[PDB]
């Protein structure tokens, strides 16, 4: 089968390493290969990856929204966000789905103990925030939680969590067990966050942004967004093949990559 990943720059994407990983361990006679494309040739993406006889393709910057137009059909998680990250070719036909908020949810039930009974925090009302409260939403039992600057940009979340700003989110930091920032100095105070709070950020460049490095100094676990990249990955997998990828050769090389232990 013939995988890619399309974008503009495209050679800096890790997509290329991490999914040979998965499809050595797995024995495996795949491609995935970086197809760039650039805005100005996008008008002609169906000819671009039919070209090539592609069976299912990650879209990555700038085309997570351009995308859409061109697709047969298109998923609830992926409407809903209003970007499209994994491209499905069927007989000929594109289908489109979004694998980044149930990658990052995938990722955090199995470093955090019981996720159901959690009080969750996120940070930032965008599509990434989005994208995660749509799948928390579907397992955990205590209202969600999102925090913004401004209130106005809740006005298209069709979901019923609890809205607040961010000088309420400081003030009572302590309610929460999970903080999961999706903002792009520390976005919020945290001199009233508990001792046993899972600190998050879906950034992994840099390893830990300032929150992260904050919270672990007042001793706080930490996770970044280097599981999210995994599983969104793993899950773009399971759409295309409905094989089970090897998360940790995955994970393990993208970190060999990171630490530059990685030779060429």
């Amino acid at each position: 089968m013939k995988f890619a990943v399309i974008g503009n720059p495209i050679s800096h994407s890790l997509s290329p390493l991490m999914h040979h990983a998965n499809f050595q361990s797995l024995n495996l006679e795949n491609t995935y290969e970086a197809i760039n494309v650039p805005v100005n040739q996008f008008q002609d993406i169906k000819k671009i990856i039919s070209e090539k006889s592609i069976d299912g393709f990650n879209v990555t910057i700038p085309h997570k929204e351009r995308i859409i137009p061109y697709l047969d059909d298109i998923n609830e998680q992926a409407k809903s966000v209003g970007a499209v990250n994994t491209v499905l070719v069927k007989d000929g036909k594109w289908i489109g789905y979004n694998t980044d908020g149930i990658g990052y949810v995938n990722g955090l039930k199995q470093i955090y103990e019981g996720i159901e009974d959690a009080y969750i925090l996120i940070l930032g009302a965008g599509g990434a925030s989005k994208g995660i409260a749509n799948e928390l939403y579907k397992i955990v039992r205590p209202t969600l939680t999102v925090a913004n600057r401004t209130m106005s940009r809740f006005n298209n979340w069709s979901l019923n969590i609890n809205k607040i700003n961010l000088s309420h989110a400081e003030s009572h930091l302590d309610e929460f067990d999970i903080i999961i920032n999706t903002t792009p100095d520390s976005v919020i105070s945290l001199n009233r966050l508990a001792s046993h709070t899972l600190v998050s950020d879906i950034v992994y460049n840099p390893y830990k942004t300032p929150i992260l490095i904050e919270a672990e100094q007042r001793g706080n676990p930490i996770y970044n967004g280097l599981d999210m990249f995994v599983h969104q990955g793993a899950e773009s997998f399971k759409i295309w093949t409905n094989l089970e990828p090897d998360i940790k050769a995955m994970k393990n090389i993208v970190i060999q990559k990171l630490k530059g232990e990685l030779l060429e």
